[PDB]
């Protein structure tokens, strides 16, 4: 509803796409676009928030498990179609579980990679929240 | 003229990550990020050039045969890593080709999609080209 996005997809003889466009499908202006390859091992990923960048993930290929935990309510899908993006934004918590051997994920970012706007312990996140609801 | 781009790749024990930015490891602003993914079919595709869309072409899984043709020569490269991107700059013809079953071509562009801008006649591209030239 607000964090699924679906794509529109073009299907043809030829196989399928999907375009993404900043500012179009996408609420945030491109700057940054990373992704996620010949994983491996049980360990997860992700686990922390950010104070200012906005991100679209998208699994490209196989599937991949998201939680998104708000400070309110924790959400949680499973990515496994190239034509559905999620939507995390500022102040959200997010781990990323049981990637697919052949899993590619994509993230669509507003802003370059800057190792300070990170919110790495949960407690921190939660006060976070807590103060950005005060205000 | 060299067109290839072998983005850092970052590894550990949960597998590899790559980051293109925009003007920074790739020489325009991103508009646009489009991928064809679940291919079929013995047809290949591009066959065409732009006037003033600039792109980055990465094959994000499987492996697919690029031809690239600016004018002055062509070039036909295999993608199969995800951390290599081509670049397609403006006035330059492009094809894909043997696209993998498991194949995912992603594209990096500097603008929205545009049918306007796509030269669909090589002899008009090599004829636009011509007339760049002068
Ligand atoms: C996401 C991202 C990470 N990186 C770097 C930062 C680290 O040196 C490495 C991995 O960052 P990241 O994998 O997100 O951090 P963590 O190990 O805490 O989960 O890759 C970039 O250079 N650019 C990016 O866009
Ligand atoms: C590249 C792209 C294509 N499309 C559509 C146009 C076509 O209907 C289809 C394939 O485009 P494309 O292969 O570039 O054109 P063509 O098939 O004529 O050679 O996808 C978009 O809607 N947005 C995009 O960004
Ligand atoms: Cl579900």
């Amino acid at each position: 509803e607000n964090k699924v996005i679906n794509f529109k997809k073009i299907i043809d003889s030829r196989g399928s796409l999907v375009a993404i466009e900043e500012n179009k499908n996408i609420p945030f202006s491109i700057k940054r676009v990373y992704y996620i390859f010949d994983t491996k091992g049980e360990e997860p990923r992700g686990f922390h928030a950010h104070k200012k960048l906005e991100q679209v993930l998208v699994c490209l290929n196989g599937s991949c498990r998201v939680i998104l935990d708000d400070g309110n309510i924790i959400q949680e899908i499973t990515l496994d179609s190239p034509a559905v993006g999620l939507y995390v934004g500022p102040a959200v918590w997010h781990e990323m579980h049981d990637f697919s051997s052949d899993c590619v994920m994509m993230v669509l970012a507003s802003d370059y990679y800057d190792e300070t706007d990170y919110i790495r312990q949960y407690d921190n996140f939660k006060k976070y929240i807590a103060k950005i609801n005060l205000e």
